[PDB]
């Protein structure tokens, strides 16, 4: 599913992400608008590591989700990678609440610290009534 702008802004916010861990909905906006383009089918294969980032908020194999082919990863979320290509996207938020848990918070995302990390973001959620 690709997501209308608005559409995935109230979706997130019906899911608790809208300051979860501190984090604004505006900020979860950037990530997954840089991240898949708001389309939830995105997958990106890493030939150098042999492993896969998964869904809206394109999260890696690696660490979080397991796909059975990445040689010897780990699944910090629990999840079958397969759950974060789901059109229906609470398996994905709550791996990417999960995440955020880190340390790191949001910042775990290069793409959020190159694109949205002090940006004015506000255009994400402009006109969304959220």
């Amino acid at each position: 599913k690709v997501f209308e702008r608005c559409e995935l802004a109230r979706t997130l916010k019906r899911l608790g992400m809208d300051g979860y861990r501190g984090i604004s909905l505006a900020n979860w906006m950037c990530l997954a608008k840089w991240e898949s383009g708001y389309n939830t089918r995105a997958t990106n294969y890493n030939a150098g590591d042999r492993s896969t980032d998964y869904g809206i908020f394109q999260i890696n194999s690696r660490y979080w989700c397991n796909d059975g082919k990445t040689p010897g990863a780990v699944n910090a979320c629990h999840l079958s990678c397969s759950a974060l290509l789901q059109d229906n996207i609470a398996d994905a938020v709550a791996c990417a609440k999960r995440v955020v848990r880190d340390p790191q918070g949001i910042r775990a995302w290069y793409a959020w610290r190159n694109r949205c990390q002090n940006r004015d973001v506000r255009q994400y959620v402009q006109g969304c009534g959220v």
